[PDB]
Parts: C-alpha cells; sequence; structure tokens
C-alpha cells in the first residue's frame, strides 16, 4: 500500500442528550436512536405500537464525543487529515478548541486537514448535532407554504429542506426515525508528502482489441518544496501485471493534475450477470518519492461499454441499455434502505442481498431516491456479481426547494457522490429524481397552491433537475446517461405516453386494474411496478403478539402504512383465490396472490420485447418489520414473490400464455447464442396424476439469442372442455435435439378459485445435519402452490411456493447456521387447498 498510517477513531466515543450533562457509551459508526436502544433508554422501535413513542427523540439536539492519543512521531508527519465519511445532518464538530466544520449535509464525505491543530498526547474530539426538526422549523415558518411531501410523517413536511435520507422521516411502507450521528466511519491519517484526493480511470475507448484508459489523479501535496516524484500505475488481473505505465514529475504544493495513459490490449470485458464473467481488473496508482510509496490508492476495473439508448422511434422514444455493444433486457427490482437504522446493515446483510438478486437472476438494481447514495460495499458487490445500478439523486416525490443555498448543498453532494462512485463498473445512470415531474403535472397539487408558488416550484423544477443536476453529471461523468427524472414523461393513467421512455404502471395497485392489465397496457420499460404482500408469520411475530393477529388490529394497522392497502389486497384475492377466514390463511395466500400477480406481468414485459426493454418491480426490500411491496422481508426471508422473480427471470423461460380462449407458447431468452433444434414437449395432467391426450411435441424449433417468440397456438374449444380445465394442468419441457431438458413450466388453464383442488395430505422425509435440512415431499394429489414454512428467521430454501405435482418426488434443501443436527427443524406445509372447508 503506501507509508501513510490510518488509525480508526471507532472506540472510545460517548453520546449525551444536550443540556443533561449525563454520557454514556457509544457505537461509532451509529446512531442516536441505536445507542439509545442499547442502554435501554428506547424501546424496541420496531415493536407493537412502539413507533409514537420514539418520536421524542427528533425534538432533542445530541452531542458525541471521543479522545485520542497523537504520538511525537506522529506529529511530525508532514500532514494529518481527518475524515468524515458521513455526518447526519446539521453538526458542529470541534477539535482542541477549533471548530472544523459546520456540516449540513449527510450525503457528503468530509476531508479536513488538521495537523495544526493536534497536540502531543490526548486529543478531544466533540460533535454537536443540531435537530434537524428544530434546525428546520424557522426556514418552514420562513417559507410561507408547506410542501406537499406526504411520505414526510409530520403536519410539517421539513425533510424537504434537509440533504438528508428522504425515508428518515417515513414513508408508506417505513417508520419515522429522524436519528442522527456519525454514520460512516471517522478515521485520521498520518502521511509524508501528498495524498492521492481523488483517482479516476477513465475509459476512453474499448473494442476487441484494446482498450484504452486514461488514469486521471488529483494529488495534494502537503509540503512547501518541490518535490521529485515517479508517478506509477499498475494494472493487474487476478495477481498478475497485464501493463504497467510510468510518469516523472515534480510535485508543487497544493493541488496537482497528473494523467497517464494506459492500454489493454484484447481486454477481458466486464460482462452483466448472465451474460458471463463479471470480469474485475485492479489498477493501483501509487506516487513514489525515492524508495518511498508516499501514496497509494487501488480501484476494481470492470472493461465494458454501457449506453442507454433513448431515441425518438416508431413506438414513441425508445429506453433501454446497450452493454458491451447489445441490447440487454434488463431484470431486477428497486431497491430502498435496508435498515431505519443504516449503520446497523452489517457486511454480511449487504453480501446476503447480493446474493439473493444474483440467485433471481437480476442484471439490474434501481437505488431508488428516498433513501441513500449506498456505501462503498454496495457498489462493489454489484460490481463482482454483475449487476447493473440506476443511481437516483436522492430526490423523491415532491418537489423541492431551488434557491442559491439549497443548490449549492445539492452540488456539494452530486460532485461528491459522483467522484465516489464514477469508477465502478456497475455504475450505469444517474437518474435526478423519482416521479416529480410526475406529481407536478399530475397529483393534484396545481390546486393546492397558489398560481405564484406552483409557477416558482415549476422553475424551481428546472434549476435542479434540468440544469445543475445533468451539468455535474457532464461535467464529473461524461459518459454516463442522466435523465432528469423516472418517468420522464410516461404516465400510467395515459395510454398515449405509454410509448414514450419508461413506465411506472402503477395502474395495478393505485389504479385497481388487474393483473392480465399487464398483458395488455406495455411500456417501452418498466422502471416500477408493485403489489403489497403481508410478511410471513415468523416476520409478523417479531412485531406482534398473537393476541393481536387481525388484519384490522391496532398493532397490525402501525405496520401498515398504506391505508387502503388491506382492503386493496382483500378486494385483488377475491379476484383469484378463495380469501381464507384465519390470519395465519390470509397472509399465506396473500403471499401466493403478490407472486403469482407479479410474476404474470415480469413475464409479460419479457414476451414483449423488443417494444420492452426492461421490467423494474417495486420493490426489492424492506427497512424494518412491515406489509410492503417486498419480494424479500425485513428479516431477508423470501416471499413467493422472489422465488417467482427467479422463474420469470431464468435466462431461457417457457411462457405460455393464455387470452380469449386461447393458449400462445412463447420461449424467452437472454442467452448470447441461439439454440436450434429443441423440442417443446406439453402434456395435460389431471390433479391425480393421469395424462389426458398424449404429448404434444413441436420440433425443430430455434431460440435465438436474446428474443421472444411464439412457437405455438392453440383453441381451448375442441382442444379442452371447460370441466377439464378445472381439473388439469399442462406441463412443458424444453429440450434439446438429444432430449437433454433446458427448460420446465406448468400452466393452470383457470383462476385458482374456480379450480376443484382434490383434499390432499404432503409427506415428507427429513434429513437432518449441521446447517442443513434435505426434506423429500410427496403428494399423490396436486398441491397448489405450497409454503414450506419453519419458525427460524432468514433460513435459505433451494425453492419453495411452488406447486407439488401428483406422484412427483420434490427435494427441498433449507440452510441456516442455526441447524444443528439432532434437532428437528419444525416445518408447517400450507396448500391452497387446505385453506377452506
Ligand atoms: O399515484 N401515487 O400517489 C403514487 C405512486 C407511486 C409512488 O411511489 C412509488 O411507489 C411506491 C409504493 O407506493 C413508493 O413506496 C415509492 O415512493 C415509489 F416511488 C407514490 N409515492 O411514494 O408518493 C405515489
Ligand atoms: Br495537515
Ligand atoms: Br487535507
Ligand atoms: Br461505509
Ligand atoms: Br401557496
Ligand atoms: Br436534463
Ligand atoms: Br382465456
Ligand atoms: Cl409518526
Ligand atoms: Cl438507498
Ligand atoms: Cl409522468
Amino acid at each position: 500500500n503506501d507509508t501513510s498510517e490510518v488509525m480508526l477513531l471507532d472506540t472510545g466515543w460517548e453520546f449525551s442528550q444536550s443540556g443533561t450533562e449525563k454520557w454514556m457509551p457509544a457505537t461509532v459508526p451509529g446512531t442516536v436512536h441505536q445507542d439509545l436502544i442499547s442502554h435501554e433508554l428506547l424501546p424496541n422501535p420496531f415493536y407493537g405500537m412502539n413507533e409514537k413513542k420514539i418520536q421524542w427523540v427528533e425534538n432533542e439536539d445530541w452531542e458525541y464525543r471521543t479522545s485520542f492519543i497523537v504520538s511525537e512521531e506522529q506529529l511530525n508527519r508532514d500532514g494529518i487529515q481527518l475524515i468524515f465519511e458521513g455526518l447526519d445532518t446539521y453538526a458542529d464538530v470541534y477539535l482542541n478548541g477549533s471548530l472544523l466544520l459546520k456540516a449540513d449535509n449527510m450525503f457528503v464525505g468530509y476531508t479536513l486537514p488538521v495537523k495544526s491543530v493536534l497536540r502531543k498526547g490526548e486529543n478531544h474530539l466533540y460533535i454537536y448535532f443540531h435537530s434537524p426538526i428544530r434546525q428546520t422549523l424557522p426556514q418552514y415558518a420562513s417559507n410561507g407554504f408547506n410542501y406537499p411531501a406526504d411520505n414526510d410523517h409530520h403536519e410539517k413536511h421539513l425533510s424537504v429542506f434537509s440533504r438528508k435520507a428522504p425515508y428518515s422521516y417515513g414513508w408508506d411502507w417505513g417508520i419515522r426515525m429522524v436519528t442522527s450521528g456519525v454514520w460512516r466511519p471517522v478515521t485520521l491519517r498520518f502521511y509524508d508528502i501528498a495524498t492521492i484526493s481523488d483517482y479516476y480511470v477513465r475509459q476512453l475507448s474499448l473494442t476487441d482489441e484494446n482498450a484504452r484508459l486514461s488514469n486521471e489523479l488529483i494529488v495534494n501535496q502537503i509540503v512547501p518544496q518541490k518535490i521529485p516524484a515517479e508517478v506509477r500505475v499498475n494494472v493487474s488481473l487476478n495477481g498478475t501485471t497485464v501493463t504497467e505505465v510510468k510518469q516523472q514529475v515534480t510535485l508543487q504544493p497544493g493541488i496537482n493534475h497528473i494523467t497517464l495513459p494506459a492500454e489493454v490490449t484484447n481486454p477481458v470485458r466486464w460482462m452483466p450477470n448472465g451474460w458471463g464473467t463479471p470480469t474485475l481488473y485492479d489498477f493501483s496508482a501509487q506516487i513514489a518519492c525515492g524508495d518511498r510509496i508516499v501514496a497509494e490508492q487501488s480501484h476494481r476495473i470492470g472493461l465494458r461499454t454501457i449506453r442507454v439508448v433513448n431515441e425518438k422511434d416508431k413506438d414513441g422514444e425508445s429506453f433501454y441499455f446497450e452493454v458491451n455493444g447489445i441490447p440487454m433486457f434488463a431484470k431486477g427490482a428497486n431497491y430502498i434502505p435496508q435498515d431505519a437504522l443504516l449503520p446497523n446493515v452489517t457486511t454480511e446483510r449487504y453480501q446476503t442481498l447480493f446474493r439473493d438478486m444474483k440467485e433471481a437472476n437480476m442484471n439490474m438494481v434501481r437505488i431508488w431516491g428516498g433513501g441513500t447514495y449506498e456505501n462503498n460495499l454496495f457498489y462493489d458487490l454489484a460490481d463482482e456479481n454483475g449487476i447493473l445500478v440506476w443511481q437516483d439523486f436522492m430526490f423523491a416525490c415532491t418537489p423541492y426547494p431551488s434557491d442559491p443555498t439549497f443548490l449549492k448543498r445539492v452540488e456539494a453532494e452530486a460532485v461528491y457522490n459522483i467522484r465516489r462512485l464514477r469508477n465502478h463498473a456497475s455504475l450505469a445512470m444517474w437518474c435526478g429524481n423519482n416521479e416529480i415531474l410526475e406529481a407536478l403535472k399530475y397529483w393534484g397539487f396545481e390546486k393546492k397552491f397558489t398560481p405564484e408558488v406552483y409557477q416558482g416550484l415549476m422553475h424551481g423544477y428546472d434549476k435542479l433537475f434540468r440544469e445543475l443536476l445533468p451539468s455535474t453529471v457532464k461535467e464529473f461523468d461524461s459518459d454516463r446517461f442522466y435523465v432528469h427524472s423516472s418517468p420522464y414523461l410516461a404516465n400510467w393513467g395515459r395510454p398515449e405516453s405509454w410509448g414514450t421512455g419508461d413506465s411506472h404502471n402503477w395502474g395495478v395497485w393505485y389504479g385497481k386494474k388487474p393483473f392480465e392489465s399487464l398483458d395488455t397496457d406495455l411500456p417501452r420499460f418498466m422502471s416500477q411496478f408493485g403489489f403489497q404482500s403481508f410478511p410471513e408469520m415468523k416476520t409478523i411475530a417479531a412485531f406482534a403478539a398473537p393476541e393481536d393477529y387481525q388484519i384490522e388490529s391496532e398493532v397490525m394497522n402501525a405496520h401498515q402504512k398504506s391505508s387502503i392497502g388491506n382492503s386493496l389486497i382483500r378486494t385483488y384475492m377475491e379476484r383469484d383465490y378463495i380469501i381464507p377466514e384465519s390470519f395465519e390463511d390470509f397472509v399465506y395466500v396473500g403471499l401466493v396472490l403478490q407472486g403469482q400477480g407479479m410474476r404474470h406481468g415480469l413475464e409479460a414485459h419479457r414476451r414483449n420485447r423488443p417494444y420492452c426493454m426492461g421490467t423494474l418491480y417495486w420493490q426489492l426490500n424492506d427497512s424494518w418489520p412491515v406489509v410492503s411491496w417486498s419480494s424479500i422481508d425485513y428479516y431477508g426471508n423470501w416471499k413467493a414473490l422472489h422465488y417467482q422473480a427467479k422463474r420469470a427471470f431464468a435466462p431461457v423461460l417457457i411462457n405460455p400464455i393464455q387470452q380469449n380462449d386461447s393458449l400462445s407458447v412463447y420461449l424467452i431468452s437472454d442467452r448470447l447464442d441461439t439454440m436450434e433444434q429443441m423440442t417443446l414437449e406439453m402434456k395435460v395432467v389431471d390433479f391425480d396424476g393421469k395424462t389426458l391426450g398424449k404429448k404434444i411435441q413441436v420440433h425443430s424449433l430455434e431460440v435465438p439469442a436474446n428474443t421472444s417468440k411464439c412457437v405455438y397456438r392453440a383453441k381451448l374449444d375442441g382442444w379442452l372442455t371447460p370441466e377439464d380445465c378445472r381439473r388439469s394442468f399442462l406441463k412443458l419441457i424444453l429440450k434439446d435435439k438429444s432430449g437433454h431438458q433446458v427448460a420446465e413450466s406448468v400452466h393452470f388453464f383457470r383462476k385458482t378459485k374456480d379450480l376443484q383442488l382434490p383434499p390432499t395430505s404432503v409427506s415428507y422425509q427429513m434429513k437432518q445435519t449441521d446447517g442443513k435440512c434435505e426434506l423429500t415431499l410427496f403428494s399423490s394429489m396436486l398441491a397448489k402452490d405450497i409454503f414450506i414454512e419453519t419458525p427460524l428467521q432468514g433460513a435459505r430454501y433451494s425453492d419453495n411456493f411452488f406447486d407439488l405435482l401428483p406422484g412427483e418426488r420434490k427435494k427441498v434443501i433449507i440452510t441456516s447456521p442455526r441447524i444443528k443436527k439432532g434437532e428437528e427443524l419444525p416445518v408447517n406445509i400450507k396448500h391452497i387447498r387446505e385453506t377452506y372447508k
């Protein structure tokens, strides 16, 4: 690495409610809430009705302090920097009597020269965190109107004034925990001569024959002299040097601008998940002065082109991603913060989340603008998992101020996070905000303000999202796409805009439209659509006592932030299922419903390629125990929707789709290679296992790369009787020439509430060892949408929420480090027919 010494200021911290003079131990990085929780000074914020009880914290100011030693030799180093990667939010930072910083942007990292304020021996760091409420009450009082941020759960919508995670003020799947604190690491660096303040590896061009890079460095020298040095870039792959370049320089005190070209011939491209390996080079830049490496910095670098094509075309305006020259149908989801308390999210939780996306066959995630610019670990994981990232700037669902001061603050976050993130292979585009132009045009805001205020809001929209933010992107990340908003034009209520750019089709849910509307109401790229579900009972039990197990109990409503959500789920459930009586049965069928309905959408979007070029459902994940649109609950349990997403995103999908009493079958592929001389084979099977008719075979089919194509159509009438349809399913398999199976599907001709489901019994044998449970499942009769339920949080299943077919044995593997030999894991197996008598 280099001759610098880094000291982690991560222990010895204490905190205090300002005004009390009482100091208690603190954890940094961390938050006021966690620190309080860890001394039992707050109840569990996620439990029961506790949300109301923790609100008092946002009205107090909080102080934090620590002390640390600096030695004589440490004090003699040339430079000493103090780095705050995150302060949330209005924080005055004091060191040995000196005010170093009045911080006012959660999303900005601060690097402070501190050599002249440091002392031999003991040093004292104090940080005063003004309440971001108290701090903004006068600002709001001067404003003369309330911004219409309904997700800000307070009479006064103060979120919009602070550069601070929007969701912390509340959201419609969120708890309001307006927290403060040192939310990312604090480090102190003791170094010689200079630091590298920025290292940008800029791809000038990429062909199969050659990668042309420009290594741009900003080096800040802290000593007065003219310093001869040698700048060195080593490019290596898997530990072996690929190319090495050098440059003699003489460094001047202060800032220096150095550029070295580097070329990799016959580069190995980074490819996204499902297209091959996410290959990552190592680039290390070094500043050498004689024998010492005084500063080194490295990046992992993926060589690839990404181009968002947004052009007028026959169908409206396209919106798709072209990766290393090939149009890539995008498959993934909208990501929210994983916790009400950000520093509580662990390295392992990040790691598991990327595993969840990778195993569901996703190749994209959108970091939605109500959360944060994610940490370095998140983008590193997207890099090495081949997951493309759409990064919103942090504006959502409301217009925002656009005064000169507010814009300067935004500019500093825009530049800070662009430079932090621009070397990530995963980083695919920037989006100015979520839904704000939609809000301004369609959400009935004009009726809420005077014409003068509203016009000032429209002009204010332009200065931020059409001027400041695109300008910053153009300046600091000139090869990446920027768009002002998502969706940029299309509105789900306006059929004529559907062919223009991306869509948030909230016609399902908000517009109450049936899932089948997804087959007809098509976008050029679905950047959001979603449906709510209650999480499973083990997650319900984490916030509710069994006495509260009612849809409309007070504790249950405390965990449903959509006021129409419960009835809407019931309205949709009646359309496809028999609504059961017990709460447990409802929750289970609520899971099946969300998974089945959303998957039909994902299918439609893939099937309808190239007119549609992507689908990102709302939402991946949860920040706490709550009813939401997620596919994975707060504890990391996959909902049915996550398994269904995996299936619907499989690189090769057989997609039977039934409309107007007729069945077509499409074969859908995101493989880069064409498959030839394939056979689709299908057979109707009743609920006892008995074939009806013989095998239908379709031979000599080609499945071309990156396409969706009809290969079969047949009417239902004369093909099968109305009664058959209620008592049988269609099995589909796709095999190569030799007869090797590459894909499988099952089709039902009727809605589940109309199937004549047999009362049946699912038996299983279990072999349990340390960390693993291996079940073999049996039912002589079809068992519909089965849910293998265990009480163990975060338990992972090879599969779940699948139909168990008559007489067909099924092996399911469950893993968890909590599983121990000689300790029967409890299993409860539910299926549709059991939910009614
Ligand atoms: O028509 N609407 O009132 C509507 C539609 C969508 C919407 O937000 C999207 O949907 C999700 C579910 O409502 C939100 O949680 C998230 O903000 C996302 F951007 C929001 N919203 O969060 O204000 C409102
Ligand atoms: Br210094
Ligand atoms: Br500095
Ligand atoms: Br971090
Ligand atoms: Br007004
Ligand atoms: Br723009
Ligand atoms: Br039909
Ligand atoms: Cl509240
Ligand atoms: Cl986020
Ligand atoms: Cl819109």
